């Protein structure tokens, strides 16, 4: 599987591929990974992959022929996978993410610009994805972002928020693990940690508890902390 990058800055992904995942599953030779740089399949005057909009507007639009020719070098097939970075594309879920990664080759469009020419959505993009409802700089932190999540699915809940956790030291600015954490006693462990499951998500996130099929022992846990509160 290969991930292509098609941007303007290919030194901000400098250290996020060569480290952690990236640089695991790129060495293990599971996942090749090349940056492109626009500028370098530019033929216009200034060498520039942008130009004004027909019809005017305030941005500026990037050219559809600088983009094309990436994609013909990069090999891109009717089978490959072309992400546009668009603030305004679905928002990327998990459910796209185990989609993408039975994906075997991905290019990732990333840009500053304000506008797209159509040309490119039409006949090149094969997926836009948004990161949310914000409002980024550009689609590089996206595509990374979302690189990470992919490879993550590649080969190389219960309904309720997750327990407290603690390490050493027991004691530390006179703030005191549980005890019950140390006591070696396993099944009382195990039932605290899922008191403090269901009393962190009743504060916390009551609409969670609403789609629980609380037991009884959970209504009676809940009821206890709610008077222990009066
Ligand atoms: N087309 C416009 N407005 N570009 C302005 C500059 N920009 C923004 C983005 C962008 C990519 N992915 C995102 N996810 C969420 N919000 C965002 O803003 C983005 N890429 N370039």
């Amino acid at each position: 599987s290969k991930i292509d990058y098609l941007t303007l800055f290919p030194e901000m992904f400098d250290g996020v591929l060569n480290h952690s995942i990236m640089k695991r599953a790129q060495e293990n030779n599971k996942l090749q990974i090349n940056t492109v740089n626009f500028r370098d399949y530019a033929i216009n005057k200034h060498n520039q992959v942008d130009d004004y909009p027909y019809g005017g507007g305030q941005g500026m639009v990037l050219k559809p022929e600088p983009v094309f020719n990436a994609m013909e070098d990069l090999d891109v097939t009717e089978q490959t996978r072309v992400i546009l970075m668009c603030p305004q594309g679905e928002p990327f879920s998990h459910q796209k993410a185990v989609e993408l990664s039975k994906a075997d080759h991905i290019v990732f469009i990333c840009g500053h610009y304000e506008g797209y020419d159509e040309r490119i959505r039409t006949h090149l993009v094969t997926d836009e994805i948004s990161m949310g409802d914000y409002v980024l700089t550009g689609g590089e932190l996206p595509a990374m972002t979302m690189t990470d999540a992919i490879v993550r699915l590649i080969p190389g809940s219960d309904g309720l928020l997750e327990f407290p956790q603690y390490t050493r030291p027991r004691e530390f600015k006179g703030l005191t693990v549980p005890d019950v954490l140390l006591s070696g006693n396993h099944a009382n462990i195990d039932a605290w940690r899922h008191e403090q499951k269901l009393i962190r998500t009743y504060n916390k996130r009551p609409d969670l508890i609403e789609k629980y099929p609380l037991t009884n022992a959970d209504k009676q846990i809940l009821e206890r902390y709610k008077i222990g509160l009066k």
